[PDB]
């Protein structure tokens, strides 16, 4: 009977935002990065994924938000599932059922929560009994940023130098996360963006300014960590803001140059500078798109939102607390 | 009689464009730059200015392209005219009649040709008998870029350290100029431009990445010079392109950040890249706004233009040769 036979698992993984950036792979196939990155896991946004391994199934199937996925996005997941099968030692195809609670049409990436939730769901389904480190590794090989979603609060992706040694790790932050929040200003550009994987490879391999990134990444890592250990919000905010801008400065040097940012991104940056002037500490970061994220203290969250509303539509403004706990298995 | 008394003169000065960029002032009031800059003087674009010193005149009068000028633009030229009067040792007000042969509504800058042409007209009108040096000084104190427009071909603005020692000088290029052209791709940006004066000041005084500029500028100067003397086109173009990108990279670090570039600027950069790939050497540069300028060998000028026309409207495309001769006194 099917119920005697099937192997299944369900998990929830939250999105994380990199404060010190992942930008450039050392190894493309294996997803080993050129540098460590430090993230914060966000409580409002997540992916819930169920996996069901079944010996009768002839091909993997994938439903996302109740829609059947075909094309290259199925191809992508079936390649990942071959890796999971290889690691688990099982040849069964799977039905994957996923629901994104991440606004992805708003340009917020789901890669991070999607591969972490699928990794944790397989570990459940196949009784892999993986440690957090091995779990993180399994997520990493589908998506770099997902390695870090195994953890709540602050996480560091250790670059390592092999599939075995590249994984994320919890950073001790002594509850610093509970005092913090992030605000997203969602931005609609009308050109299609450089895809992140292609964008970062072009820049890493081709940018005239990439050495600039490399010359300063290790100081930034150490600075952010020491600010985190010391609960120093302005010291954290400053490195992370300059880190993120340097990430973007690198794309200007690529052959040919490209940008993630549009004029509205800069209007958001101008408002956050005004907020600091006005006595409200907050610091901005951008990822592989024009959206702007603002790290704030919870005590000032509403005050930053009110200032943003003088200039931005209510429907462009989304916030989230930082969640302190990690990846959750369901039932 | 008026004709026995008045002092008048008329001059023609061409625009120049900076291949190694002027970006940041050491002294705002005297327009002494942080670094040397290297420009090419363009044939197609110029200003012709007549000045008439008359003793009954009660203020300065300014006509531009046959329109009486009023407001801040008049104030600006009357301030500069005070400096000319002080230097010459005359107290008469002047009528200034200027015609721009520069598409200024296309966002092409006239400050380079305008103050050189005004400075040369005054030098004639008042018999100052200025050396090329001192005329370049007089131009500099109205607009930094204008110091360079006293010369044809390739000019270097030597930063010096005071009003006396800051002026431009000719570069020996052994007629390298005669083989080269520049193509402008005019771009209509939605947002209003960050004004250059304020722009380079905010960046000079505030940018987290301004040191990066300064760390590489002396090399860029020496490399550009060496490539000019050797008539080495690819070598010159590679420095000037990277130089101009770094300039723009600096604005990204400012407090708050800003950019002169729009998506359409990046599109022209992609096309110049494809031209190189296709065997047509050409190199791009950007000033304090979204237009893209392309340095090309004249042998390939039509070939670059044909490629640009696959993506851009004909009316966006303007070209100029490099004029080998300097500032002209009319009669």
């Amino acid at each position: 009977h099917m119920l005697e036979m099937i192997k299944s698992g369900k998990a929830r993984a939250h999105t994380n935002i990199a404060l010190i950036k992942y930008w450039g792979k050392k190894d493309e196939a294996l997803i080993i990065p050129m540098n460590n990155s430090i993230s914060v896991t966000l409580e409002k946004f997540y992916t819930e994924t169920k996996v069901t391994f079944n010996d009768q199934l002839t091909q993997d199937q994938f439903w996302l938000n109740g829609e059947k996925v075909s094309g290259k996005e199925l191809e992508k997941i079936s390649k990942y599932m071959d890796i999971v099968r290889n690691r688990a030692g099982i040849d069964w195809y799977a039905e994957i059922e996923s629901d994104n609670f991440v606004p992805t049409a708003a340009g917020l990436a789901s890669s991070a929560s999607a591969y972490a939730a699928l990794a944790a769901a397989c570990n459940q389904a196949l009784d892999m009994q993986l440690s957090d480190k091995d779990l993180s590794r399994l997520a990493r090989i589908g998506s770099g940023s997902a390695s870090r979603s195994i953890y709540g609060g602050f996480a560091e992706w250790e670059k390592g130098y092999s599939d075995e040694t590249s994984y994320a790790v919890p950073l001790e932050s002594n509850h610093f996360e509970d005092d913090l929040a992030m605000i997203f200003v969602v931005i609609n550009q009308h050109s299609k963006k450089v895809p992140s994987r292609y964008g970062m490879s072009l820049t890493r391999n081709t940018s005239r300014f990439y050495q600039y990134w490399l010359d300063h990444i290790d100081e930034d890592l150490a600075e952010a960590k020491a600010a985190i250990q010391d609960k120093d919000f302005k010291r954290l905010g400053e490195v992370i803001e300059e880190n993120g801008l340097r990430m973007h400065a690198t794309n200007l040097g690529s052959t040919p140059p490209f940008t993630y940012l549009v004029q509205e991104s800069y209007d958001v940056m101008a408002l956050v500078h005004e907020c600091r002037e006005a006595g409200y500490p907050c610091y901005f970061t951008m990822d592989a798109g024009p959206n702007v994220k603002i790290l704030v203290e919870k005590k000032n969250k509403q005050q930053i939102i009110d200032k943003l509303l003088t200039q931005f539509d209510n429907n462009q403004i989304i916030d989230s607390d930082i969640i302190a706990t990690g990846i959750e298995i369901i039932e």
